[PDB]
């Protein structure tokens, strides 16, 4: 599987989407799982999810990489709602659109507050709900706010340089040889190819902060099965607030992976991947 | 299997242990996986393990059910050294007994305190390390301590009865239906057939204070790989101390229960032989 | 001072109350400070404050230890909304019928609610907040819920006896030497005074149980200056909800006592007079 | 009273000092406080305390603003051991040099550290201790580390710039409009004077880095009352270390300032300045 062969585009329609152009990658044909991406620059579907793709299609199911509203190859856009909720609205219209009745989700950062937004918007349409360090959940009990790795994802939307990208992603990835020049390049061409997208995020974050984003009071009507993942090392949203989910939904597990960061379903893909599948045959 | 089917003993001889007789039951011949048992009055192998010995056994493994010295068919002692420590004497004489090179330890509460002081002592006889909500782990840093549950153990241990039996069990577990009268019936028995275990685990306790059980400085050198699994409400052992463990052993996972006790592998028997057998499978 | 010397009646009208006999125990005639106490079978204002009426008064406040609906000389009652906001309605009542412009508050534990019901009802009618231990405030991070104090109040409610009453005086104090005869037979006799008031409070919980206390959500309301205290062994409400006051309320500060329980007021009087008379003459 | 006025060498000796300069800055003349800096490229004593050093002299202290071993006007060093252990030794050099036999300390970061290890390794040295942000006590339960401001801390010691600098004090304090050209410009002074205590720094946490300055484990030790402040948005020591002091040190208590960074007696002097003055008078 590649990008290139796995390459998609859908127009939906949906609550203020009309005709929007969304990019998505897709493999497999079982059961659908939707994977949603974080909201630093230069994000993006089979970027972030590349070492996902492969085993949860060999499981059995049709993955769906998705790239968000002003994100990667999707319609660029200017939010002036908190962005967790127009995303879920365009996971349904992409949906509606490629006639599925029911999806289970995997949402990453900000991809984990679109997850929780859909859940609590379209509770009839989605199976079970995977979430990998999700934002936007309010304040922490323990972490000072903003945390180190979102002041460093606003500068580099701000003033996007190659430095300031290995500056975000030495503090985005808790095992530092994971930082290659493929990664670096792979990001930068991504900040490179669409800055129209840096532009947006930043009017859109002015119209509605992250200060807006907090579903917590609304947690206890997510009925799905739940597993909440967490990097021990994530310094980009707090291990707290996995606490504060386990607490809070009905139905849900915790999984905390040490030497970890902000991207937990690529720097401990293997482990990932075995969990998640699992729960979603199993649980 | 069945207790009686699966029925062992085997005498010890280990530094302070001489011909000293240890009940265990036994199934399946792969890989040896011993299982160590909590503290409570009436504790013992099969009693704290039979929903996860036929899984495991299923799997492939050697399923050892321990009986701690002190407790149900194992010969009667009195402790002047922490627990933990001469549990895993206990352990590794069993082993030596039974030419046994290595086993993967399952350690549940006081169990969880013998297998860290297994692996403390005897690296080189260790695979992987499974704990949950190992005990004396010291101080927490938001239970106040002795912890609810801690407080009716000793209660029971003194003063035993089977209306401070049922009291007990309700704050061992989360979900109150399952407490069964086949559940009490078999704790009560334990506890009334053997009352010297009752007698001797108060004098060994007045010996040696679970404040000297704290191995928390040694958790450095741990080597073996690490499953930590906590209930999300356990009234017996503090939820930080997951954290602790996480944050102090080099390989370690956490994994945490919603709607779940001190009893972990029974209460979410299947999520946790699934989680557990998968981890010694590819961990 | 005395509880005789100083106790006064005064009848309260204000939504839902009408000619509503409150009890409350006055002395000092400077800035007014409502003292509101906790919500244990047999609880009253001079019961829970009587070691700090004095230096607040000598200090120059005029100190009013109220009883609020339901407990000790005040009006019975049976609530069907949570008691926080029935509360403050009735301190707000007390006010205008005494022509109080504005009143400092200290609330231990169910007081601590209505204090914070208070300030988020009738913000131009307090001026500096006192929290001790406030209850309601939603799910702990770390504690299972019910606390352990929290049951022995339940318990104590619906079967009251002396030997009951002290296994929660147990729980509900650090130091077991402050558990002495004379404070055992005064909560008794509040307790075998007013059996009306267990009844009545029993009815209540289960018209809005504790989980529609949470006013977590408006705590970015207040405007008051506010002091938190939490006892570092508190059994009945948990300590991570003081780092919840403290991040949510915009000018708060957190003082945490070590080998305190839940009457932090009474097992650390001098410590606790002298910081919240220094905080009201100087914050 | 100004730097100038206050300014005083002595010259100590003491296990492993030989005729070694210590700069401080005295004012007043009763009970003896010493007051212990961190450990950021330029501190020192005046520059950390000079809000406080006034209001401690007029209510009857012998104020002593120390500069540690290798920081601003003291000697430069290069030490092979934990520099709280270091630090401690040269504070008793210097009271034995001054023929002072017992002193309050007041630490904060790397000065809370030193301060730790006098108080265990001199107890008929010390009255009462004060701590701020502590340094050094091991892992944190909750944040990643390095934390933010260490990183920061590192970096300034290895490049130093006056960008940098402004760097690490913007995410030093909480509050931005207190980063002034004065105080940018003093620290950038101390700074341009002394670069071989920037290298010295450097070598000395290469022989001895920041993991073997954990004294957790002999916390128990400490007899003197202890007072624990903490910044709730303090990004260089982690908020949980203020409950893992209030757990392990027999008599403590602990205040958590709101909008407060790592410099609490500098960002809200007038509070810190009244509760610690309290804590020495009535304690
Ligand atoms: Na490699
Ligand atoms: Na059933
Ligand atoms: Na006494
Ligand atoms: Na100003």
């Amino acid at each position: 599987l590649t990008e290139s062969s796995t390459s998609k585009f859908v127009k939906i329609n949906e609550k203020g989407f009309s005709d929007f152009n969304i990019h998505y990658n897709e493999a497999g044909n079982g059961e659908t799982v939707i994977m949603l991406h974080g909201g630093g620059p230069g994000a993006g579907g089979w970027s972030n999810y590349y070492r996902n793709v492969g085993p949860f299609v060999d499981a059995g199911y049709r993955v769906i990489l998705k790239d968000s509203p002003g994100f990667n190859k999707s319609d660029a856009v200017v939010m002036d709602e908190q962005r967790g909720l127009v995303n879920a609205r365009a996971v349904k219209g992409l949906m509606d659109a490629l006639d599925i009745d029911r999806a289970h989700l995997v949402g990453n950062a900000m991809g984990g507050a679109t997850a929780l937004n859909f859940a609590l918007e379209y509770p009839d349409r989605i199976g079970k709900l995977i979430l990998m360090g999700p934002g936007g959940l309010g304040p922490s009990m323990f972490a000072p706010m903003p945390m180190e790795g979102i002041k460093l994802l606003f500068k580099l939307y701000a003033e996007p340089s190659y430095e300031t990208l290995k500056q975000m992603l030495q503090v985005f990835l808790y095992d530092q040889s994971l930082i290659t020049e493929e990664l670096l390049q792979g990001r930068w061409e991504a900040i490179q190819r669409q800055p129209e997208h840096l532009k947006n995020f930043l009017i859109s974050a002015q119209k509605a902060p992250l200060s807006t984003w907090d579903v917590t009071a609304r947690l206890g009507e997510i009925k799905a099965k739940t597993f909440i993942t967490w990097g021990r090392d994530d310094r980009f949203v707090p291990l707290d607030h996995g606490l504060k989910l386990l607490w809070n939904i009905d139905d849900a597990r915790l999984h905390v992976f040490s030497k970890c960061g902000h991207w937990a379903q690529w720097e401990h893909a293997d482990e990932f991947n075995r969990l998640v599948i699992d729960f979603l045959r199993h649980a």
